[PDB]
């Protein structure tokens, strides 16, 4: 395997696995792959044998899963009572933000960690960290800063649990880099995934919020964590700009399509 410290490229695909298999990802030349635990968006977990097949080609493999929301099409839906739900993510009630600090949410999270370990992933790639800021500020009867501390506490809980079972198992939150301000954050993570720092569907991330994301990523990188940047662009000047600026900042870039439904290969930028 490529060591964690020498990861210099990654691909990232969450759906549309051909024939429900990882063969195209296995064949690609990236140092690291982010894939779902499941081949079907639901309960068809990839097996140790399938994950081993990627690792044998030298890749680190991270398991994407959400820690801040649940969806009706996911197997744990029926374990989530109404009291854990905080509202629709994108208007559709079949995708709900959850009370991620609640002890009743922990078995769902734990079960995903356990599945990641059972399939021999190298680590986890944690989505819906942003739940901390997307739910009402009074969701825990407190405020936004308390919700932030709760989300960092959950990431730290994940890390301690996972490392106890595999001390090599990496923890990589996606987005929400500003959580780095909490002292419990950097001791709980091994890397950070950041979307949309440079190019978002071929539109520049040129707002103040973009710059704050980049400088918070710089904070995480300064603490020796792997930063995997994903940008979304097909225009060649934009692809080049994301790769160039990401690498200049000390990050590891990938540029792909928002659907995350294929292994994009950007000739001249990605390994071939």
């Amino acid at each position: 395997q490529v060591p964690w410290s020498n990861v210099k490229s990654f691909t990232y695909q969450l759906t549309n696995y051909p024939q429900g298999k990882l063969d195209a990802i296995a064949a690609s030349k990236f140092d690291l792959a982010i894939v779902e635990l499941v081949r079907d968006g639901s309960s068809g977990y990839f097996t140790a044998a399938e994950i081993s097949a990627l690792k044998a080609r030298g890749k680190q493999v991270l398991a994407y899963f959400e820690i801040g929301a649940i969806e009706e099409y996911r197997p744990e839906w029926s374990q989530v009572p109404a009291d854990l739900k905080l509202g629709p993510v994108s208007g559709w009630p079949d995708e709900q933000y959850v009370k991620y600090w609640d002890e009743r949410w922990w078995p769902i999270v734990q079960g995903r960690i356990d599945r990641a370990l059972a399939a021999g992933f190298n680590g986890c790639y944690l989505d819906m960290v942003v739940t901390y800021e997307e739910i009402p500020a009074n969701s825990a009867g407190t405020n936004r800063a308390d919700l932030a501390r709760k989300m960092v506490a959950l990431i730290a809980r994940i890390n301690t649990y996972a490392k106890a079972r595999n001390p090599d198992f990496k923890v990589v939150p996606q987005n929400s880099p500003e959580l780095v301000d909490d002292p419990a954050y950097l001791p709980a993570i091994d890397g950070l995934g950041m979307e949309d720092m440079y190019w978002s569907d071929d539109v520049a991330c040129d707002e103040g919020w973009c710059e704050e994301n980049r400088t918070n990523a710089a904070r995480v990188r300064a603490a020796g964590k792997l930063v995997l940047s994903t940008d979304y662009a097909t225009q060649s000047a934009h692809v080049a700009d994301a790769y160039t600026r990401s690498r200049a900042a000390g990050f590891v870039p990938y540029v792909t399509v928002r659907a995350l439904d294929r292994v994009t290969v950007n000739a001249g930028w990605d390994p071939q």
